[PDB]
């Protein structure tokens, strides 16, 4: 019932399987982010954002019966998914040549906004995200390279990089910090997420869920 999403010719399937969890999640919601300057947005990366099947259950407990417009606008509904008893799984893949450092720290940048913006941000955040960009130093992304985030509901990020848009079987880290976690996702659907790029789609697909209940296959 649920279908892929192409982003500027980098594209995210309707389904998809973890190597490292075996679990199984849905294309929650695709869209880009890129750079202003110039009052001109240059586009650098796609992302899509994959929620684990046992979401829909979860998230039915309080949205199903809502629609697209009803739910955009709802905030809570949005810290549900950042926040679901579930793992979430975000792609981005690479539409710029960024390398690991230049991108990565535009990433850090907006998270330790948030951390702080929360009051979160302390000594054992702070050695996690120094690790964050440890990780992604050796890296560099050409074009339909993929950085995949795997947000645990165990409090773990796991990080895993690859040349094109394809999941790697390993991990290239485990970021082991219930704060810096839901990060990355909250800075990309949270509250203070300006771009209604995921935000959109996630409010239009998954009530058509929603109202079954149940997922998996
Ligand atoms: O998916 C991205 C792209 C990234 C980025 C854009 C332009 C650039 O030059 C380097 C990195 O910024 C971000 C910041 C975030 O908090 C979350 C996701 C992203």
């Amino acid at each position: 019932s649920i279908t892929a999403i192409t982003v500027e010719n980098l594209e995210y399937p309707a389904v998809v399987t973890s190597p490292v969890t075996g679990k199984s999640y849905f294309l929650g919601g695709a869209g880009e982010r890129g750079l202003t300057i110039e009052g001109n947005f240059i586009k650098f990366t796609a992302i899509g954002v994959y929620l684990e099947d046992i979401a829909v259950a979860s998230l039915a407990a309080k949205w199903k019966g809502k629609s697209s417009e009803e739910l955009l606008e709802t905030l809570d509904f949005y810290r549900d998914i950042i926040s679901g008893p579930f793992e979430k799984l975000i792609r981005g893949s690479k539409i710029r040549e960024l390398s690991g450092p230049e991108f990565s720290r535009k990433v850090m940048e907006n998270c330790v906004a948030h951390l702080k913006s929360v009051g979160t941000y302390g000594d054992a955040e702070a050695e996690a995200m120094q690790k964050f960009a440890e990780a992604f130093k050796p890296v560099n992304f050409p074009p339909g390279a993929s950085v995949f985030y795997r947000q645990s509901p165990d409090g773990i990020l796991g990080l895993s990089f690859s040349p094109d848009t394809s999941i790697p079987e390993k991990e290239a880290a485990l970021i082991e910090n219930k704060a810096v976690s839901s990060a990355v996702l909250e800075t990309m659907i949270g509250e203070h997420a300006v771009s209604p790029d995921l935000k959109r789609c996630l409010a239009a697909r998954l009530p058509a869920l929603l109202n079954e209940g149940a997922f998996k296959i």
